[PDB]
């Protein structure tokens, strides 16, 4: 579990999205695993605007964050689940990292501020959804 909480935005995990963040939605994407919601309380994280590939995530199944090399964003396959079937998920970007189903929402950044989210894993793998081209956010 995880978000990040910019301006008056809320953006999650779109396969663990709640009631609350469907009947407030600005914008959600499948092929992404992202949903954006609105929000009564401001926000104060920063978004990376960068092409960085080395950042820090944190992993709630160790209670660690650690330091990782990242791919750029890209289509990568993600295997069938109980929320997608198999499809090329977008906007992805893998790292050599510890992960469980549990991780997903874990923040990764950078020095420049949020770079995205965990997203999927498996196998000495971790994926994270991208926000750094959402400029939207901002304003
Ligand atoms: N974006 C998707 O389609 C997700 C939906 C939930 C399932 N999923 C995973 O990758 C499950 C998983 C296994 C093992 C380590 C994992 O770390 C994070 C997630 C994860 C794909
Ligand atoms: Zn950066």
């Amino acid at each position: 579990s995880g978000a990040i909480y910019v301006g008056n935005y809320r953006v999650v995990n779109r396969h663990l999205a709640t009631h609350n963040d469907w009947a407030n939605l600005v914008w959600e994407d499948s092929s992404r695993d992202l949903l954006v919601s609105s929000t009564t309380a401001q926000g104060c994280d920063t978004i990376a605007r960068c092409d960085c590939q080395t950042g820090v995530y944190y992993c709630s199944s160790r209670r660690k964050h650690y330091p990782v090399s990242f791919s750029k964003p890209s289509l990568i396959f993600v295997e069938a689940s109980e929320y997608y079937p198999a499809r090329y998920q977008s906007h992805l970007m893998l790292a050599v990292g510890h992960s469980e189903p549990g991780d997903c929402g874990g923040i990764l950044r950078c020095q420049h501020g949020v770079v995205g989210i965990v997203s999927t894993g498996g196998n000495g793998l971790v994926g994270f959804a991208d926000v750094r081209d959402l400029l939207w956010l901002d304003e």
